[PDB]
């Protein structure tokens, strides 16, 4: 026979945003992100924030604590391209987002001129 079930129990899809590419530069290896989740949450109802490391050079080792906060602070970051994908979904509901963060080399001296 055919036993299919579409399922009319589906969550909603929420707009997961960090805000726009970070770029840092030596010795300056902290950066600071956040995630906006929309709508806004209530007073009550929370959602979790989960950060994680997908795309990132070999040179990095890959030490994060996927942010267990809204927002994620990282350290001793060495020059090089890093991805956080911030996955935040609820009871009834799912969604995620993307941030790029560079590093650029310590350039002892100024550029320009």
């Amino acid at each position: 026979g055919s036993s299919g079930s579409s399922g009319p129990r589906t969550v909603k899809e929420l707009t997961v945003s960090a805000g726009d590419n970070l770029i840092i530069t030596l010795p300056d290896n902290e950066v600071e992100l956040k995630a906006f989740v929309a709508p806004a949450p209530p007073v009550e109802t929370t959602y979790n924030y989960e950060w994680n490391l997908i795309s990132h050079p070999t040179d990095y080792q890959g030490e994060i604590k996927q942010g267990h906060k809204q927002t994620l602070n990282l350290s001793q970051l060495s020059v090089g391209l890093y991805v956080f994908k911030v996955t935040v979904s609820s009871e009834n509901a799912f969604g995620e987002g993307f941030v790029n963060v560079t590093v650029k080399p310590a350039r002892s001296g100024p550029s320009s001129g």
